[PDB]
């Protein structure tokens, strides 16, 4: 059946191609829009026609009625708002053909313009009355109901239909980019350079993932898609871009989940001669700030469970908690965690502490891996009622990272998390090339046992900190997650406007 | 030469190390930023010191003289600006550290710390008086001087030393940037609506261009990346969202030279209602205020023939040229092309034309290819003192573009050239899927024949279009070619922060 309605739409417009008719007419010249239509003649009174005033108007017809054959009724959307066309014979323009042949063609879907007067319908209706009503474009399918697209995959492959159609979801993406406006707005008043750097690089680092692969033909190179955008960066704070960031996609060649997309968006900001406190400041300013400034209050209701169970409440009134891993990792487990990260006491302990809890293996059993399991165990759902910082992670997870002033193994690191997830990773820089080539040799030596996504060695970076990086507060954001419990999502593909997905 | 400086001062290092001295500190407060300080004390009498003002202030030294142990002198440089760094015995904290223990081991490159009071030189110069000087990050190589980056790929190798010694690059960069706020505020003011499209699609569309191709492991899925934003756009446009647009990085798999780099920043928008026309108007007053905003003129200076040349005035005062792209190579070359443009005789005549000029061959010869390979040869530098539009390109050139309502067999194009470069393309949407799919059909033809830059069809845009697609105008703006233009570069490498650059 929409088989046939595909086909016998096809045919009207191959039969108008026929008749003669441009079925899709160039260009239609629009006086206001309907958002403006509304705003303008919303206080009419019942029943009132401004007869005189001739407007033309654009939108899609979302519904179709009748009563006899000389009123017809249309809802008519333009720009996430809705307005009535009430197209009476009394008013038809007959010198641009039959009114009921005008009339009968229109369809659910369709874009039209209408040249017509404002008033409102004997009840009030806010309507457009059509002297003509020209198809501009056809809707050659029939549109899924307001209820048709509930569970499906059309909503991310065919995202067109779900903004039509679902009116919340213009608002998520609206959200989306007010979120994003407000952060660069918020960076740029503070003194902020933004900045482009490249997507494509000989080595892919600044943190630890697998990146993706790709070829220039002409010079005959392999290149890596970024996975973060830290080290050049950083290299600009070396040239003297005191305070720069950049706001764009990285790349990651894993898991796609609720809270995964291999494009996603980030922003990292770098400070120079700032530090972590700086760092915890900015992130309990901007985070109060952005909240109050979308909800006109820091605490926000949240469907962590789904729309269909009970929300919770989210509090962004600052400070915030600040958890040290290993010691809240050592309380958690009832264990004590091993001078020397590494040692193989300490890599046991850890082992036997996942198997004690039947907490799974990573494989290779790395420091860092364990470290980091151990962590989405017994920490990163500490809290559920406001976001919190885990703080001060050793040295062994964090190569980049400048070591602790006062607490010898750990550095100065901040990491925030809402409802259990990740949105923020922040640091005091490490700025001793000496020490950084330490750590990358370590990051090697993990890589000779089977770690991956262990970030390879970047001696273009590693030259660059010889120059002299000054001492620097740098911070990276997760702008999807981040979305995500701004729009009251679950699924990081309900703040992406086209998902990656099973093809 | 460097080896061995570099090698003597990574020895210094390890060996304030061992003494006990920490030479990266982890946290210096400052109190005031260097052209902070400099507009706020720029009125202070010359000779006159605030005494009772201290500050805590930081930088990059960059000078290092001396009048001999009790007075040393530096340049201290910070956000693009310098002052004076005068060091006194006489001031000096003594309960802090020895005075020339202190100065003597600083080197040009340190960034460092101080604490001390503003002053002003008997000769004018604003200047930082220290109390107390603290390293707080060396530079471990010997920076390059003043002159000294003139013509290596230094510069783009290791854009921090050009951001350091060559005051132009900063500038060529805040440029770049103001550029791009001033199009995001511009189309922002105007209802425009800004959204991310994929990076990675299954099918690379919107433009005739070879892609980059990636491969996701655990879904083992090959990807291209995008060469544009075009088609995710136009379904954002039938998913009623009327007023779009998206910045951000594309990518093409070709050459590299002075003007293509193998991603590069562009603009697209769609404006639901245009057409043609008020595209042509956009980019008009787009241009102009753009120019203005920056120079607070229409004209602005071009060394097109690079520094050593005479420049040119390009003005960018409107009305612009128009120039139908089919109409001028025929007067120029005057021949008729006649329609249909890919049919055998009209290629053969194009073949001919290029052959009897001596112009390289494109290869394959597609019509479309020998259509665009005839106007790079002869149109598109028709005016060069103005930037001008090529308009009204054949259909078989623009599959995208939707047909002409007066002119058949050709569109409602146009693309905006300025010194014969191409930075604008755009036109009136195609928006009938069924002559999409025949476009399409088109290209994948030239496919066969050989264009590995034809337009693959992406089936599941054209499904978007059966859904209708408002009568739309698009445009696309390639934002680093207008930042050469407009900060007098010669070579997209210099308005790339890290240009593509072949392996050393
Ligand atoms: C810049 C950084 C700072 C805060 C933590 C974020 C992690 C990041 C992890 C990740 C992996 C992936 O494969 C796909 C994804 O979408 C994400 C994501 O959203 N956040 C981002
Ligand atoms: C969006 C579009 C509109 C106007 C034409 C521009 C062409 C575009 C062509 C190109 C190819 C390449 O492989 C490398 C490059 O840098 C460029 C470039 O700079 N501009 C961009
Ligand atoms: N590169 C980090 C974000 C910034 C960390 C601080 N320099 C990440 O990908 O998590
Ligand atoms: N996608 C075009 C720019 C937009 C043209 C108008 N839809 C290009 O890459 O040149």
């Amino acid at each position: 059946d929409p088989r046939l309605y595909f086909e016998n739409r096809s045919k009207f417009i191959q039969d108008q191609k026929d008749k003669g008719i441009n079925p899709y007419p160039h260009k239609f010249e629009r006086t206001i829009s309907i958002p403006e239509f509304i705003e303008k003649y919303k206080d009419l009174g019942n029943g009132e026609h401004l007869e005189d005033t001739i407007l033309n108007i654009t939108g899609r017809i979302m519904r179709v009625s009748a009563s006899g054959q000389k009123l017809r009724f249309f809802d008519l959307v333009g720009d996430g708002e809705k307005i009535q066309v009430l197209a009476n014979y009394s008013f038809h323009n007959h010198e641009k053909g039959n009114f009921a042949e005008c009339y009968d063609k229109i369809r659910r879907g369709d874009i039209v313009g209408i040249v017509g007067f404002p008033g409102k319908s004997k009840k009030g209706e806010l309507s457009i009355f059509p002297k003509e009503t020209i198809l501009l474009s056809a809707c050659l399918h029939m549109l899924p109901m307001k209820y048709g697209l509930k569970d499906t995959e059309i909503r991310y492959r065919q995202r067109y239909l779900d903004l039509l159609i679902n009116e919340s979801s213009r608002h998520t993406f609206v959200t989306r980019t007010k979120i994003i406006n407000f952060l660069r707005n918020f960076l740029n008043e503070r003194g902020f350079f933004e900045v482009e750097t490249p997507m494509m690089n000989l080595i892919a680092g600044g943190a630890n993932a697998r990146p993706f692969i790709t070829h220039h033909n002409d010079l005959d190179l392999d290149l890596y898609l970024r996975i973060a955008t830290e080290l050049p960066l950083k290299m600009l704070i070396v040239g003297g871009i005191d305070k720069v960031y950049e706001i764009g996609k990285v790349f990651r060649n894993e898991g796609i989940d609720n809270t995964h997309n291999p494009e996603f968006t980030s922003c990292e900001f770098y400070w120079a001669y700032a530090d972590y406190n700086d760092l915890i400041k900015w992130s309990e300013d901007f985070f109060s700030q952005l909240v109050y400034h979308l909800f006109g209050t820091y605490k926000i209701s949240y469907n962590k469970d789904g729309p269909e169970n009970q929300p919770i409440e989210i509090d962004f009134t600052p400070p915030y908690p600040k958890v040290s891993i290993v010691e809240e990792i050592e309380k958690v487990t009832n264990t004590i965690l091993e001078q020397p990260f590494d040692s193989n006491e300490t890599i046991e302990k850890m082992i036997n502490i996942i198997k004690e809890h039947k907490i799974e293996l990573p494989n290779p059993p790395t420091a860092a891996k364990l470290l980091d399991q151990l962590a989405s165990h017994f920490i990163e759902n500490k809290y559920n009622d406001k976001p919190f910082f885990i703080v001060e992670h050793p040295q062994i997870m964090s190569p980049l990272a400048k070591y602790h002033r006062t607490k010898p193994g750990l550095t100065e690191r901040l990491e925030m998390f809402i409802c259990g997830k990740e949105v923020l990773n922040a640091y005091t820089e490490l700025n001793d090339p000496f020490k950084q080539k330490e750590c990358f040799k370590l990051q090697q030596k993990d890589r000779e046992k089977g770690d991956t996504e262990a970030a390879q060695l970047d001696s273009a970076f590693c030259t660059s900190l010889e120059y002299g990086l000054p001492p620097t507060g740098g911070l990276g954001l997760g702008i999807d997650r981040i979305t995500m419990f701004l729009t009251n999502k679950n699924s990081i593909k309900d703040v992406i406007l086209f998902p990656t997905m099973r093809p």
